[PDB]
């Protein structure tokens, strides 16, 4: 909590002298508000963005608050795949006049998952690193496919001049009792996606997901465990 800032529906916590993870809620009917966390980085003269809010509303106000709070422009925007909670919000950045980027696998799926499609695709070598050419400018964003796990587009970002590393849906924190949905899920690669994402960014020491609270390192070997378990 304290330190934490609200801005209408949304929540905002500086990770890192030029980090910030964005939380906003989607209200379940029934069940209250369930929390997904983003990311916004400061680099140089401009700011970066990864995943929107759940709806188009909520991330207008996560770009309002970066005009309130850091008052630079927003470059580009990066979703980490084709569900509500990282993509429900394209039209407010497409609105608002930001580049945006997706794995083109995401961009594919995109409408069969109800989602609006990135303007433009990430596409990755064998290895999982982001080919250099579709992902132009991305300054220090590291981005990384470590494979099928949430679903079969997942993929994560590591923050180059930082300690902070972004599992999205992908990981869960370390005291974590399940994988949570695994509707899309591919139970059996699962695992080795995990531990991939932990092996692209080594001297991570700060793993930031979708719906949790920072961990360490932790997070990358528990989620591992539980997901061996698939098979
Ligand atoms: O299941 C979990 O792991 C979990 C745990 C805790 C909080 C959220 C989630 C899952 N969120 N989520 C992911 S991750 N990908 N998609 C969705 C999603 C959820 C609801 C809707 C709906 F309610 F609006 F329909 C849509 C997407
Ligand atoms: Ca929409
Ligand atoms: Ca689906
Ligand atoms: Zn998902
Ligand atoms: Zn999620």
């Amino acid at each position: 909590e304290t330190g934490d800032q609200r801005f209408g529906d949304l929540v905002f916590r500086q990770l890192a002298p030029n980090v910030w993870q964005h939380t906003s809620y989607l209200d379940m009917p029934g069940f209250g508000a369930v929390a997904s966390n983003g990311l916004i980085v400061r680099d140089g003269g401009r700011v970066l963005v990864v995943d929107t809010a759940w709806t188009d509303d909520q991330t207008a106000q996560i770009l309002n608050w970066i005009k309130q709070e850091i008052n630079l422009p927003v470059a580009l925007a990066v979703v980490t795949h084709a569900h509500q909670d990282k993509m429900g919000g394209m039209d407010a950045l497409h609105a608002a006049g930001i580049a945006t980027y997706a794995n083109a696998l995401s961009n594919q799926l995109a409408p069969q998952e109800g989602m609006v499609a990135a303007q433009h695709s990430l596409t990755f070598a064998a290895n999982g690193w982001v080919e250099p050419a579709t992902a132009p400018n991305f300054g220090p964003l590291k981005v990384f496919y470590p494979g099928p796990g949430h679903t079969s587009d997942n993929i994560t970002v590591g923050i180059d001049g930082t300690d902070i590393a972004f599992g999205g849906c992908l990981i869960k924190d370390s005291k974590a009792k399940s994988l949570g949905n695994l509707g899309d899920a591919d139970t059996e690669h699962y695992a080795a996606s995990a531990r991939a994402f932990g092996a692209a960014f080594p001297k991570a020491s700060m793993i930031v997901m979708s719906h949790s609270a920072p961990d360490s390192r932790a997070a990358i070997t528990h989620t591992a465990r539980m997901a061996d378990k698939l098979r």
